[PDB]
């Protein structure tokens, strides 16, 4: 049992195919066309016919569901040789089940059985017997020694070419007959060409072959899209280009693809559109990495070797251990060739040293490709509403069907051809376009998105982004604008007679002018340039360093400095530190948040307490500089022991000027904002302030004193008011604390509420969270999921990646520049993120609300094209119902001009403007509500009404009597001329009286296309009617009216679209929008 053993596997069973003769049709329908000759040797031609069909849908349904293929093709069998095909039930959350082909190849004289499903191999354990996908040393238990042992491949590896295979992507792109043979299959086609083959048998010749047409047209429309989309997902595709390799106990010159885990390598400087092979881990020398991709952000990073590190005892983490990893995608800036001489000798390259890990779709941003590719969900998967839907029509139909036999057999017509009518009015109700609704509507927002430089990687969040009940956002590199001014130093004097005193420049004395020199991570590349924070090279330019190519900048005119090695900053840890020397002695400088640094060192100043709040209280960004001396490898703890204060770093953070505006849609279109931040809790409120997410008082959470008694004091932001708490006993006072000022929380004050009963009323009220790690982060977007609230969040870089994947919908803002973008696109013309579900290149913050209007206009088109398709089908069917009830039935010219003039309005249709600010109505889903139905069923009432009552009419004026053996041939009638203008004028009034109101996207007055689409129609449909022009009439075979009846016809189609425009008018203000979370309102205070 479960042969095949795979996360991604549930359960198995093994096939053999059936000849013919086995299978489930041939064979047993033989003595049915025996039986069926013999009664031949009229009426008994239905007979065939339902057997023919019965036959010819019995051979389709296999293709329609899988497990109907395992079932009546293979039979199931547990021997596993002899097995030649395998079935795979796959876990609930990736892809769909299958049927895969098992291959043989004999290698070594041993024959072995693999299969690849979903990209991702298999092969059989003899000994286990069982399907196992092949697994990497560095997952299950690293050992750091066996690494640095590692020597490289050497011999005959063709079983390793089996087990892992070529190093690339493997991506097919099949041609345009093979993709339209596997969609002509698919049962809406299949039903599609059936109803067409009805109106064949009919007799109508011009419309069936233009609806024909017409089919094929939409059908080779959306296989040119799939295969466009395909050919995009192709790009991340990287071309081979060659590297050394060390086999043979030598250096060899390979290619990209001829790759395998634990093979050394040796990179050098990244071609121009190129990246790393795949998933390393450095092994000797340096590199200067760009996680532009994984991570987000253009900064570089720094990777050293791992050969300093001890051999026996210590275990490859991936931790504290992630300076060595180079991930697979991600552009190598530089590298250092190795210093030492060791026993494998240098490379015939400059680059450094390398092992391969991971290789082909198991690295990051492989797996990350076969989940987008493969195991997407698609939108609206369940499908049980259109199904349910479907059948509340048929039932209508059969409805209808009942009592057109009835009429059929009294009026003495054959039912031979009666039966013909009816399967045409049933067939005839079904809307086939309505389960692939929602899909166009989604690829139609994502084409518009993607002229505002919004790239979509997964679609099916869209429906996601319309109804967003509560949105968070990034303060630094999101809300605030990327360049930093500088605005000086601040507290280095210790009298501190005052306290907002600045020290511009060249005022402060060597030992602060040599610690920024010595605590930055700048870098001067090879050609010429300097790669860094922009903050960073602010303070230094300003400061008046110079960095120089190697690691010693200088010619600040006062010395010459090299930094010997450096500690990396991390998210957890707010410190960076670093390790210089002098022309004299050595010192150790160190950089980080004040309220972590306050801590460390040895001399608590006097005014340190206060200086840092009292400059933080408006704006400001504020950094502390410690350093000490140090008498000529160590560790860390011993370099930030103890230290001696040195300044504090005083930057202004200037808005983005569109963050101004966004925030104040956002708060007045029904959504409730918040933000998410790192720095203290006092620029956080300011900034919260400034912009608009918090109007009053605001108060705050913090440890009550120094000693670490998890006791939080409600602090207010001027030191005015205090407010003790405690975490054990007291409780939250409403009325107290959350009606008068919304409260501000500490990411230390959630650390101690964790567990507690009221922390989920607490994450109600607060908009503003400071002092917030990484992981913190996760929590907070996980709860506010929990407690059944959407999400949206808008993230500057990887502090927060882990929160971006959380969220329901994600964005990530990558910087651009708009001119920069213009000159690449010229460019172009003259001659990529994939870290959140979302990405945006330009660096304004309009992409929220952006996204949000696609979103919901994607939403209330589907809604609106629902109902629509239903009223329409609705109608046809019960006008076919009243006219084929008698014997006259419509002509092929008059069926084909309704045709077309219902297309001319179906085109103007879907073009449409949305709004540019936002409303509060928000759109509900879901077929089933209150709005569609009642809508859908007083529109149709009044329909029937008025069809009825002109119905009675024309039987009034000109009666019909039974005639034996009526056979329905077309002639100008009353009946027909009186029904076919009310289909058509009806069939048209539903677009105009159910296009999209104004709030959501636009008036019908504002677009010239559909206006003047529906008034030409009308007008057309008029001068019909009112006989205005002869031609018109006497061409297309309308009998002459009667003058007292034509006053009737037109005063029922017009009272007929007040009524109509009334009730819907009724509706869509009473029952559309469904009613705002209790979180987004907005209390005055
Ligand atoms: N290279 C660096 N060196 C020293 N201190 C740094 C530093 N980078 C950040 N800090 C300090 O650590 C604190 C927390 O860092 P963190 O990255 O979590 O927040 P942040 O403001 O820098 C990004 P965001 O605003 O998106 O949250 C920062 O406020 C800053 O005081």
């Amino acid at each position: 049992k479960s042969f095949v053993s795979s996360p991604i596997v549930r359960d198995s069973t093994l096939l053999v195919p059936k000849s013919l003769i086995a299978k489930p049709y041939v064979l047993p329908f033989f003595p049915l066309y025996a039986t069926f000759a013999q009664l031949y040797f009229e009426w008994t031609f239905v007979y065939l016919g339902t057997l023919v069909s019965l036959n010819i849908l019995v051979m389709l349904m296999p293709a329609w569901n899988v497990k109907i293929k395992a079932k009546f093709n293979y039979s199931t069998t547990k021997n596993v040789n002899e097995a030649t095909h395998i079935l795979i039930y796959t876990t609930p959350n990736n892809g769909s089940d299958g049927i895969v082909e098992i291959q043989r190849v004999t290698e070594a004289g041993s024959l072995q059985t693999f299969f690849q499903f979903q990209k991702k191999r298999f092969l059989w354990h003899e000994n286990e017997q069982v399907f196992s996908s092949p697994k990497f040393l560095v997952d299950e238990s690293p050992k750091i020694g066996d690494f640095q042992k590692c020597k490289g491949h050497s011999g005959d590896l063709t079983h390793l070419k089996r087990l892992y295979g070529e190093n690339s992507f493997d991506i097919p792109i099949p041609t345009f007959m093979e993709l339209f043979k596997e969609h002509a299959v698919a049962p809406l086609f299949v039903f599609q060409v059936f109803c067409v083959a009805l109106w064949l048998l009919d007799e109508f010749w011009y419309y069936s072959l233009f609806n024909l047409f017409m089919i094929i047209s939409m059908e080779a429309a959306a296989v040119f899209q799939r295969l466009t989309a395909l050919k995009e997902f192709r790009t991340m595709g990287i071309k081979p280009y060659t590297i050394n390799v060390f086999r043979n106990k030598k250096w060899v010159a390979l290619q990209t693809n001829e790759l395998l885990p634990m093979d050394l390598v040796s990179i050098t400087r990244t071609a121009e559109e190129s990246a790393i092979p795949c998933d390393l881990i450095l092994l000797d020398g340096s590199a200067i990495v760009n996680e532009a991709m994984l991570s987000g952000e253009s900064t570089p990073l720094l990777k050293e070797s791992i050969k300093l590190r001890p051999s026996e005892d210590n275990l490859q983490l991936d931790g504290v251990d992630k300076i060595a990893v180079l991930h697979g995608g991600t552009k190598a800036l530089q590298v250092t060739p190795p210093e030492h001489k060791s026993d494998i000798p240098p490379p015939p390259d400059g680059g450094a040293l390398a092992i391969v890990t991971k290789t082909g779709f198991e690295t990051s941003q492989g797996s990350l490709v076969r989940v987008m590719i493969y195991s997407a969900e698609r939108v609206s998967v369940d499908n049980k509403e259109a199904l349910m839907f479907i059948l509340f029509l048929l039932i209508f139909a059969v409805i209808a069907s009942w009592y057109v036999w009835v009429e059929g057999t009294k009026m003495g017509r054959i039912q031979s051809k009666l039966i013909l009518d009816c399967i045409l009015i049933i067939t005839s109700v079904v809307p086939p376009e309505l389960p692939m609704e929602l899909t166009m509507a989604v690829n139609s927002s994502l084409a518009a998105l993607a002229k505002f430089y919004v790239y979509c990687t997964e679609p099916f969040r869209i429906p996601f982004a319309g109804r967003i009940d509560v949105c968070c956002f990034d303060k630094t590199g999101t809300l605030t604008g990327e360049d930093l001014v500088f605005e000086g130093l601040a507290g280095i004097s210790a009298d501190s007679e005052n306290i907002r005193h600045l020290y511009s420049a060249a005022e402060a004395p060597e030992s602060t002018i040599l610690v920024i020199g010595a605590a930055h991570a700048l870098v001067k590349l090879e050609d010429g340039d300097i790669v860094g924070d922009p903050m960073e090279k602010a303070t230094l330019k300003a400061v008046g360093w110079a960095v120089e190519r190697k690691n010693s900048n200088y010619r600040e005119g006062t010395g010459k400095l090299d930094i010997i090695r450096r500690f990396q900053f991390s998210s957890a840890l707010k410190r960076s530190a670093s390790i210089a020397s002098h022309n004299d002695a050595l010192f150790a400088a160190v950089k980080g948040a004040p309220e972590t640094i306050r801590e460390r060192l040895s001399d608590i100043p006097k005014n340190y307490d206060e200086i840092y709040k009292s400059f933080t209280r408006s704006g400001s960004r504020v950094l502390a500089l410690a350093s000490k001396s140090l008498p000529k490898d160590l560790n860390r703890d011993d370099v930030e022991s103890e230290l001696t204060f040195n300044g504090f770093l005083i930057f202004h953070c200037p808005l983005k000027d569109d963050a101004i505006e966004t925030i104040k849609m956002l708060n007045e279109s029904s959504h409730r904002s918040i933000m998410i931040t790192g720095d203290n809790p006092l620029t956080a409120v300011h900034v919260a302030k400034e912009v608009g997410i918090v109007f009053g008082e605001t108060l705050i959470l913090d440890r009550a004193g120094k000693s670490d008694d998890n006791q939080l004091l409600f602090r207010d932001v001027e030191e005015t008011v205090s407010i003790p708490f405690d975490p054990s006993k007291d409780t939250f006072d409403h009325s107290k604390l959350f009606d008068r000022y919304d409260i501000a929380v500490t990411g230390y004050a959630l650390n101690a509420l964790e567990g507690h009963s009221q922390l989920r009323d607490l994450l109600r009220h607060t908009w503003v969270y400071a002092r917030v790690s990484p992981s913190q982060k996760e929590f907070l977007l996980n709860t506010l999921k929990d407690m059944g609230y959407q999400t949206l969040m808008c993230g500057d870089g990887t502090n927060d990646v882990g929160a971006l994947k959380q969220a329901h919908v994600g964005i990530a803002l990558l910087n651009g520049t708009e001119e920069g973008l213009k000159k690449l696109g010229e460019q172009r013309r003259l001659e990529a993120s994939c870290a959140a579900p979302f990405t945006s290149k330009l660096a304004n913050v309009s992409a929220v609300t952006n996204i949000i209007r696609q979103g919901r206009c994607a939403l209330v088109n589907t809604i609106q094209m629902y109902k629509i398709l239903a009223l329409n089908c609705l109608i046809s069917a019960y006008s076919l119902s009243i006219i084929y009830m008698a014997g006259v039935k419509f002509g092929d010219g008059q069926a084909t001009v309704s045709g077309l003039l219902l297309s001319v309005c179906f085109l103007s249709i879907s073009r449409g403007k949305p709004l540019e600010k936002l409303s509060k109505q928000r759109p509900q889903s879901g077929i089933f509500n209150v709005y569609i139905m009642g809508s859908i069923l007083s529109q149709f009432a009044v329909h029937i009404a008025t069809l009825v009552y002109i119905t009675t009419e024309i039987y009034k004026l000109e009666p019909r009597e039974p005639q034996v053996d009526l056979e329905k041939e077309f002639a100008p009638s009353l009946l027909n001329t009186g029904i076919f203008i009310i289909q058509l004028v009806q069939q048209v009034s539903t677009f105009a009286v159910n296009y999209q109101g104004e709030p959501f996207r636009e008036n019908i007055r504002s677009n010239k296309g559909m206006y003047y689409g529906l008034l030409g129609v009308t007008g057309l449909a008029l001068a019909s009617a009112t006989e205005f022009l002869p031609e018109l009439n006497e061409a297309m075979k309308f009998v002459p009216m009667t003058d007292d009846f034509k006053i009737k016809l037109t005063l029922t189609l017009l009272l007929d679209f007040f009524g109509s425009w009334g009730v819907e008018h009724f509706f869509k203000f009473f029952f559309m929008d469904d009613k705002p979370s209790d979180i987004s309102v907005q209390q005055v205070k």
